[PDB]
């Protein structure tokens, strides 16, 4: 019974936030605007005519993306006054939000005030990009102080692997509120995302909206203990909680096993659907020994039997398939959520791994060198940028791949 406020930043965060409200509303039973035991709640508001509405906030600097849900099937589902429409460069884009910092927080202030038990925030957003880094970033550091208190998780979409330029930049900035700025970081390997839906698909040029099908997927399995809630995990802080035992470290990755056919097998148990969510080639995050997970998450849908989970986690301790950290106790959680009742097992993966820092590194590895030539810093100079947050930055990520890497030392 714990709300849970939305935000939508940029192209990306509103077309992977556009497929999240469209998949929670065909679990719910909800249609693009109403109605047809589970909590709604949670994620939806009751509207002052008996039907529901998200408690989502769609924000961006251009009206393009914006228009283009509001042209749509969908255009009824959302609160008008939920939509707010103000440059490439994050520079610009941490600049625009404190120019419209009190006409975004009405809305947000607002919603907020709906909540009788507000748990926290969620941010959809691209990591590059100029407004979802940009405005991204300023959003995440003030809504760490008018709410103190509230969580903050976000889905940050990593790019793919240029075409920006300057996304090494927007990036590292970024990190550094993702860093400090937040409790939860479910990571979005575009990377992954594509190899993915090209292989494990068959998808020659996979668009943005095959891609955010999978994001919905996550996002959307992700929260189901939220939505069908049980006795053990109907906290967001519940989850969280059991996958960051020490701060800085909360950059998760994820995976999901039924990914494709309609082609049929002999039978599909908790056992293949687990051992699978622990193969690469279904985490969603690109990675390039010593590394090893932290903690690992798993949810299972459908039926099941907890009998046939404690026979598959043996298997798993016998045929050493899971590395996890030296410095303490190796377990993999299991959580049992059920489905909405509308259209086999199916898994979903959450682990916190030590190799997620590759991205930091791969990240700085391009910043350092865009930085070593003054490469297109007059763009970002020109605001506020009279010296340089980059150097706080840099260092500042350097410090969490420092403890992601210090983490798989036995010595921790
Ligand atoms: N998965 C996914 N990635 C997206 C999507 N739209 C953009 N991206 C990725 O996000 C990054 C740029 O996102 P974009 O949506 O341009 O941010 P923006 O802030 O809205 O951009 P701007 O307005 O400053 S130019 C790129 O790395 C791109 O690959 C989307 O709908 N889904
Ligand atoms: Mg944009």
């Amino acid at each position: 019974p714990r709300e849970i406020i939305t935000l939508q930043l940029g192209q990306c965060g509103n077309q992977i936030g556009f497929e999240f409200w469209k998949q929670l509303c065909a679990e719910h039973g909800i249609s693009p605007e109403a109605i047809v035991t589970d909590r709604k709640d949670v994620f939806f508001y009751q509207a002052d005519d008996e039907h529901y509405i998200p408690r989502a906030v769609l924000l961006d600097l251009e009206p393009r993306v914006i228009h283009s849900i509001l042209n749509s099937p969908y255009a009824k589902l959302y609160n008008p006054e939920n939509i707010y429409l103000s440059g490439n460069n994050w520079a610009s884009g941490f600049s625009q939000g404190e120019k419209i910092h009190e006409d975004i927080f009405d809305i947000i202030d607002r919603e907020a005030d709906g909540s009788d038990s507000l748990e926290g925030f969620v941010l959809c957003h691209s990591i590059a990009g100029g407004t979802g880094s940009g405005l991204g970033s300023y959003l995440l550091e003030r809504l760490n102080d008018r709410y103190p208190k509230k969580l903050v998780q976000t889905y940050s979409v990593f790019p793919n692997q240029s075409d920006v330029v300057v996304q090494p930049y927007n990036s590292l900035l970024t990190l550094k509120r993702l860093t400090q700025n937040a409790d939860c970081l479910v990571v979005l390997d575009n990377t992954a995302l594509n190899r993915i839906a090209t292989d494990r698909l068959h998808i020659q040029n996979p668009s943005f909206s095959q891609i955010n099908q999978l994001v919905s997927t996550i996002m959307s399995a992700s929260t189901t203990t939220l939505r069908y809630p049980g006795y053990m995990n109907n906290d967001l802080i519940g989850l969280i909680a059991s996958l960051i035992p020490t701060p800085r470290l909360h950059f998760l990755m994820t995976g999901y096993t039924p990914l494709t056919t309609d082609q049929s097998v002999r039978k599909t148990t908790v056992l293949d659907v687990m051992r699978r969510l622990l193969q690469p080639k279904n985490v969603m995050v690109s990675t390039g020994t010593n590394h090893c997970y932290i903690a690992i998450l798993n949810i299972i849908q459908g039926e099941v039997d907890p009998t046939q989970v404690h026979k598959s986690l043996q298997r798993i301790r016998e045929r050493k398939l899971a590395n996890f950290i030296p410095w303490g106790p190796a377990s993999i959680q299991v959580a049992l959520s059920r489905k909405s009742p509308y259209l086999r097992v199916s898994g979903l993966m959450m682990a916190n791994h030590t190799s997620i820092s590759s991205l930091f590194e791969r990240t700085c590895r391009q910043y350092d060198k865009l930085r070593k030539r003054e490469a297109f810093l007059e763009q970002f100079r020109k605001e506020d940028m009279f010296k340089d947050n980059f150097d706080e930055m840099d260092t500042s990520r350097e410090i969490v791949q420092q403890l992601i890497d210090e983490y798989h030392a036995a010595t921790r």
